[PDB]
């Protein structure tokens, strides 16, 4: 009703566009989140491993190269 | 008047915004592209049982979890 | 240069919670472009005779993940 | 001004609120994906690793041309 209100909600409006797009994209990428790691679980569950080594015991040079590749693209 | 303020406001906001947008969006396309290629994954390697996390969570499931909680907890 | 002040304070106000945001959008943007560097190595040294995508058939684990993560959604 | 400032806030906290919560899940999920690589990995070592500069998987292409005209239509 008030002035500052009405100049708010006019602030917001002209957001809503932008926000709604992050903010549906967000819940896709979320749920496809949730998605892949229920995926790597039966997938583990399946074909377990003998021990899991995590990367603050051993990086796999796999990851490692992998890693780097993708911080020189970034660097550009 | 009134719009031009409105108007500067969002403006100043826009290379902010356009940053998480686009960062946001091509994560997006990069989990659609990940699910395909499970799929494509386990046609070639099917499961014979689908076990999710309700039924049993794996081992290595959980100790993924702990570790990342730790790392996001002192990170 | 009296609304650019008052811009300024609006974007100053924000920038704390855009900051976390755009901070985390673009740790996650870097570890999915190492995701598909490591199913790309991963399917190099591990080839499908056939590549089937879901459009062609959902492999029946998919369908089970993306049903019970809308489930978990639904409920939260 | 500080009121308004705070008032402008308040309006949007709603809405960044679901946006840094979701993006926070998602990237600790994606910090969980990137351990389970590296377990599944170390478990199943690759005698070389490609990555994509070197040579695109079949697979990944038609991944990624699939999920081109997914986002087009959707
Ligand atoms: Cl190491
Ligand atoms: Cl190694
Ligand atoms: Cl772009
Ligand atoms: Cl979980
Ligand atoms: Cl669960
Ligand atoms: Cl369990
Ligand atoms: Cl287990
Ligand atoms: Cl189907
Ligand atoms: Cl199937
Ligand atoms: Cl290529
Ligand atoms: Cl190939
Ligand atoms: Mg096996
Ligand atoms: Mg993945
Ligand atoms: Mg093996």
């Amino acid at each position: 009703l008030s002035e500052q209100d009405a100049l708010v909600e006019k602030i917001f409006q002209r957001f809503k566009k932008t926000l709604d797009v992050i903010r549906v994209r967000a819940g896709h990428t979320d749920k496809n989140a949730q998605i892949n790691l229920e995926l790597w679980n039966a997938f583990l569950m399946a074909n377990p491993l003998p021990v899991t080594v995590l990367t603050d015991q051993h990086t796999s040079e796999s990851v490692s190269m992998a890693k780097e590749k993708v911080s020189n693209d970034i660097a550009t």
